[PDB]
C-alpha cells in the first residue's frame, strides 16, 4: 500500500492524485492543503462570469470522495507540518502549491492607495480571505492595468461589467455591492511591446470586444503593416491578431457605430509603455496617475525588447493595478529553492537532491501555464513518480501515511478540515446562494467558516 501525499489542492495537486489514482490500484494519496477549503485558484483565481473553467471541480470532487484519497485543510505545509515530516511518513511527496508571490512593480509610487496587483483585485471578488479587506477604491473614472495577459482582461471586464449582469455569478456580494456604486467607466490595458507580443487568448478577448455596455478603443496606428508580419503566424495566433485588427481598423456599420456611442463604458489597448512612476493626488492621499516611459521595440520574433525611447507620458487614472508575474515561496528548509525563477529546481518533476520528493504545476515549471497545462504537466510528473514506485526506487514496505501526521497533528492542535467537513460549508454556501439567485455565496470570515466547517 504506497502512500503518496500531496502539498497544495489546486489543479496541480488534484490532476497529481487523479493521475496516480487512476493508474496505480492500491496507492493511497493524501492532499493537504493551507487554505479552509480546496481547489486553489480554480475557487480564487479564474472569474465569476467564466464559471465554465470551474467545472473541473466535479472530476476534483469525485477524486477526494473515493476511498483511496483524503484531504487535509487547514494544514500549511512548512508550518504545522514539515517536508521533512512527510518525506517521513510517506514513500513519495509532491509539491503543487502554486506560485503564491506577486510580482512588485519596484516603481516609486507603488505606495500609494489605489495602487494593487490584479491577482490581489481578483482574490478579492473571489473570495480569497487574505484579501476580504482590500476595499480598493473605485470612485475614480479611469483604472490603468499593466501587462497585456487574461487576467488583465477579467479585471477589465469586471470593472466594465453592467453590474446587473453579475448578479446570478458566484461573485461575492461584497463586491458586486462595491461595483454597483464604482464611477470606473474607462479601462486602459498597457503593455511595453506591441500587438504582436500580447499574452491574451481568443475567447477573452472576444469577449472584452463584445462586452455589453462598452465600445473598444484602439489605435489603428499601433497596428500599421501587421497583417503583413502575421502571415507566417500560427492559426490561433493568426486569428487573434486579425481579430485585434479587425477592431482597431474595420470602421463599423451602422448599428454597431450607433451601439458604440450609446456606451458608457469603455476600454482600450496602449502599447510600447512601460510604467516608471505611479503620480499622487495633490495632497498624496492617493495614485493620481501612472508616468510611463515610451518605448520602441528591437530584436526579431520572440527575442524583441523594448527599450526606452527617452520621451514619456503621464496618464491620469485612479486605479493601477500590475499584472505582470507571479513567484513561488519558499515553503521549507529541506525543499531547495531558486529565487530567481521562483521554482523548486527540478527534473522533469524529480526535485534536484531529494530523493522522494516531486513537483506538479505552477511551483514545478512557473506561472505561465492554464489549467489544461498544469493538468498535463502533472500527468508527466505521475507518471515519473509512478515508474519510480513500481521500480522499487522509493522507501521499501511500510510508511504509515497520516496515521504519523495526524498523531503529530494531534499533539500541536492543529485540527484538518475533511473533505467532509468542506462538503458541509460547500452544501451552506449553495444554499445561501439559492435565495440571491446564485451558484453560491461564499463564506468569507475565517472564523464564520470554521463553525459552518463543524470546528
Ligand atoms: C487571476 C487568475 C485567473 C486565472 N484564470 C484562469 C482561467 O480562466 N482559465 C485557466 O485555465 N486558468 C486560469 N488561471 C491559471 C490557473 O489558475 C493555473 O493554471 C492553475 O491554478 C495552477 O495550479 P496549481 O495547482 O499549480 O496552483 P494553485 O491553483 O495556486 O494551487 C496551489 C494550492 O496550494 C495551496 N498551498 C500553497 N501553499 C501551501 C502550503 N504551504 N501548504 C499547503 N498548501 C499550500 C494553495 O492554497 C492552493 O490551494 C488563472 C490564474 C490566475 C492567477
Amino acid at each position: 500500500t504506497p502512500q503518496i501525499c500531496v502539498v497544495g489542492s489546486g489543479p496541480a495537486g488534484f490532476y497529481t492524485a487523479q493521475h496516480l489514482l487512476k493508474h496505480h490500484s492500491r496507492a493511497h494519496v493524501d492532499i493537504y492543503e493551507k487554505q479552509l477549503v480546496p481547489f486553489g485558484l480554480v475557487r480564487f483565481g479564474v472569474a465569476p462570469d467564466h464559471p465554465e473553467v470551474k467545472n473541473v471541480i466535479n472530476t476534483f470532487t469525485q477524486t477526494a470522495r473515493s476511498d483511496r484519497c483524503a484531504f487535509y485543510g487547514n494544514v500549511e505545509v512548512g508550518r504545522d507540518v514539515t517536508v521533512q515530516e512527510l518525506q517521513d511518513a510517506y514513500h513519495a511527496v509532491v509539491l503543487s502549491y502554486g506560485a503564491e508571490d506577486h510580482q512588485a512593480l519596484d516603481i516609486p509610487g507603488e505606495e500609494l492607495p489605489g495602487v494593487f496587483s490584479a491577482r490581489a483585485f481578483v482574490g478579492w471578488y473571489n473570495g480569497l480571505p487574505e484579501n476580504r479587506e482590500l476595499a480598493p477604491d473605485l470612485s475614480c473614472d479611469t483604472a490603468v492595468i499593466l501587462g497585456q495577459g487574461n487576467v488583465a482582461l477579467d479585471v477589465a471586464r469586471i470593472l466594465l461589467t453592467p453590474p446587473d449582469h453579475l448578479e446570478k455569478t458566484d461573485i461575492t456580494e461584497a463586491a458586486l455591492g462595491a461595483l454597483r456604486q464604482s464611477r470606473v467607466k474607462t479601462v486602459w490595458i498597457v503593455g511595453r511591446r506591441g500587438p504582436l507580443q500580447v499574452a491574451f487568448t481568443i475567447k477573452e478577448l472576444r469577449e472584452m470586444i463584445q462586452l455589453p455596455g462598452t465600445r473598444p478603443m484602439l489605435d489603428p496606428a499601433d497596428f500599421l503593416g501587421l497583417q503583413d508580419r502575421i502571415k507566417e503566424a500560427a492559426r490561433p495566433r493568426k486569428r487573434l491578431m486579425e481579430l485585434l485588427l479587425r477592431t482597431a481598423t474595420e470602421k463599423p456599420g451602422v448599428e454597431e457605430a450607433a451601439r458604440r456611442a450609446s456606451a458608457s463604458r469603455a476600454w482600450g489597448l496602449r502599447f510600447f509603455r512601460s510604467p516608471q512612476q505611479v503620480l499622487p493626488s495633490p495632497d498624496g492621499r492617493r495614485a493620481a496617475g501612472i508616468r510611463l516611459a515610451v518605448t520602441r521595440l528591437e530584436g526579431i520574433g520572440e527575442a524583441t525588447r523594448a527599450v526606452p525611447t527617452g520621451d514619456v507620458e503621464d496618464l491620469p487614472c485612479g486605479l493601477v493595478l500590475s499584472s505582470i508575474g507571479y513567484k513561488s515561496r519558499p515553503i521549507d528548509p529541506s525543499v531547495p529553492f531558486d529565487p530567481k525563477l521562483g521554482v523548486v529546481p527540478n527534473m522533469e518533476g524529480r526535485v534536484v537532491d531529494v530523493p522522494g520528493l516531486y513537483c506538479s504545476g505552477w511551483v514545478k515549471r512557473g506561472p505561465t501555464g492554464v489549467i489544461t497545462t498544469t493538468m498535463t504537466d502533472s500527468f508527466l510528473t505521475g507518471q515519473i513518480l509512478l515508474q519510480d514506485l513500481k521500480a522499487g526506487h522509493l522507501p521499501s514496505g511500510p510508511r504509515p501515511g497520516s496515521a504519523f501526521i495526524k498523531a503529530l497533528l494531534d499533539s500541536r492542535g492543529v485540527w484538518p478540515v475533511s473533505f467532509s467537513d468542506w462538503e458541509k460549508l460547500d452544501a451552506e454556501e449553495v444554499s445561501r446562494g439559492q435565495a440571491s439567485g446564485k451558484p453560491r455565496e461564499k463564506l468569507l470570515d475565517p472564523q464564520e467558516m470554521l463553525r459552518l466547517l463543524g470546528h
